């Protein structure tokens, strides 16, 4: 827990979104994989409203690429203020934000409305109306009075739960925690490691929660949800760079029933 202060958000980026993790040329990367699923299923219309919360973002945005089409009111969030920051400065095209743009492209190349990708982060920028702290480990992850408007009609989380939850059982509460932020009939898009014990954001070393398929999708449905799809990414050895021991990628799509 007290470990995410010594997390350096740009060392994380570097090991996680930067090449070759990063690359989004081949497509039997886990990025373009990753986006692809977001955007599938976005594509089958029924994942929609107008306010969608995007919980423990750190210091990343290409989860919300393809979703920002379908939500006028996004609300980021995260624990660590240095993440907030990074954010802030991607989001008011400050100087040393990181560059997400060849995430823009791709996700806008699998979409294939033509769009280019300006337009695209124009739009997310536009969308993301606040940045507001969390913490999934409290009942009320946001708090009393958030600004964020509740209940959402859609939640997205990537890398999060199983990333701040020491077992199963902190794991399943988080879970339970974040899903009372959703409104019911709502969805949610989940997405982490599979199998990870522990990963490094530069001088911190994390320990995780490692979690199997059935595990995650157990624990979704221990939370009232109904798994629409679930798919797995095996992480193959070129991609495994050392900042890790991550398994495999998993991406869910859960509506709360
Ligand atoms: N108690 C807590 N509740 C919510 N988020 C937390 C948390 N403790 C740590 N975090 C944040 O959870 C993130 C895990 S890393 C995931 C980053 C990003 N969503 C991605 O897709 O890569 C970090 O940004 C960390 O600051
Ligand atoms: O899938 S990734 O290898 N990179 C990656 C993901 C998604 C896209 Cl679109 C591109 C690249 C990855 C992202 C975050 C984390 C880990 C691994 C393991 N440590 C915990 C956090």
């Amino acid at each position: 827990a007290s470990a995410y202060q010594r997390f350096e958000p740009r060392a994380y980026l570097r090991n996680n979104y930067a090449p070759p993790r990063g690359d989004l040329c081949n497509p039997n990367g886990v990025g373009p994989w990753a986006l692809r699923c977001l955007a599938q299923t976005f594509a089958t219309g029924e994942v929609s409203g107008r306010t969608l919360i995007d919980i423990g973002s750190g210091p990343t945005v290409y989860q919300l690429l393809s979703a920002c089409s379908h939500f006028e009111d996004i609300t980021m969030t995260d624990f660590l203020e240095v993440n907030r920051q990074e954010l802030g400065r991607w989001l008011q095209e400050e100087p040393g934000a990181f560059n997400w743009s060849m995430y823009s492209q791709h996700a806008c190349l699998i979409e294939g409305k033509g769009e280019c990708w300006q337009d695209k982060e124009r739009q997310l920028r536009a969308r993301v109306k606040r940045v507001l702290p969390i913490d999934v480990h409290q009942p009320q992850p946001l708090g009393a009075g958030s600004p964020a408007p509740l209940p959402a009609d859609a939640l997205v989380s990537a890398f999060c739960l199983e990333a701040v939850s020491p077992d199963l059982a902190s794991f399943q509460r988080a879970l339970d925690h974040i899903t009372t932020l959703l409104r019911p009939g709502g969805h949610l898009l989940l997405i982490g490691a599979l199998e990870e014990s522990w990963y490094l954001a530069g001088e911190a070393r994390l320990t995780v929660v490692p979690v199997s398929e059935e595990e995650v999708r157990e624990a979704l449905v221990r939370s009232g949800y109904k798994v629409r799809d679930l798919r797995t990414y095996i992480m193959p050895a070129h991609l495994q760079t050392g900042v890790d021991d991550v398994k495999g990628v998993f991406f869910a799509w859960a509506q709360k029933v």
